[PDB]
């Protein structure tokens, strides 16, 4: 079983974030989304408008979905590709470089991002 | 098997919208949402953040969601219940007692709406 990880906050879900979710979920056979739990936006002085219980309550509905975990802090990713026994990990293209130090372990993708549509923008034009 | 329909606008879905989905399905075997348009909202001069595309999109992601079609007029009601079969017809309670004369034709349901979260608080409160 080829197992697929990504990391993010999906706070207002749009087809940016289904996008991405179905193209990471081609990569491999399960896929796992590790969201950010509201003490970590918290440190990242990033405010979700759902909470962390209701975001992964709605992403464990999106078929292409498995698993939902909670990022906790930065430094978790090595420990969760051996946890989980990743295969692949996804990012968008704006982290491109950020995380090839984990290709010794498992295969990395940059997939590049849905254009004209964020979350802070959805919260920007409310 | 027994086909349910739900008629709404699922713009900024949230955890409401889920569990909605979610009770409607189980009245049934197949879930078919049928979604405001934008010229209906443009009708009503309740203009959703998300197009139409990209709210039928994301709704066809939801593991409860088997079919997706245009909600168009308020009176195509009838016609879809014989266009699609229909043996359920779910609305959320606000509505009790407005369609109960697509009783001869089928099973009404009203179910309680979920407290504390709608799509205009969420564009108040941001
Ligand atoms: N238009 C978009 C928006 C998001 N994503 C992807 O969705 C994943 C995580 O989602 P998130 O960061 O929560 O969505 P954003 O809209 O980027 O949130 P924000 O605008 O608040 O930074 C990231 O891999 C990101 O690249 C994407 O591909 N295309
Ligand atoms: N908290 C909520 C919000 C919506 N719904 C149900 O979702 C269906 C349609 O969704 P929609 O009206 O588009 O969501 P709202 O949050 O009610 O949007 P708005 O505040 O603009 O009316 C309706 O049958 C409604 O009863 C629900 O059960 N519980």
């Amino acid at each position: 079983m080829k197992k697929v990880i990504t990391y993010g906050t999906f706070d207002l879900l749009h087809w940016g974030h289904i996008k991405l979710l179905e193209r990471a979920k081609q990569l491999g056979d399960y896929l796992v989304v590790a969201i950010s739990t509201d003490e970590f936006n918290l440190q990242k002085q990033k405010k979700a408008y759902h909470s962390y219980e209701h975001r992964k309550l709605i992403l464990e509905t999106i078929r292409y979905v498995d698993e939902v975990i909670p990022e906790k802090n930065w430094e978790q990713k090595k420990q969760d590709i051996i946890d989980h026994n990743i295969d692949v990990f996804v990012m968008g293209d704006d982290w491109e470089g950020k995380f090839d130090f984990l290709k010794d372990q498992c295969e990395v993708v940059y997939l590049p991002r849905t254009e004209g549509i964020s979350t802070t923008k959805i919260k920007e034009e409310i």
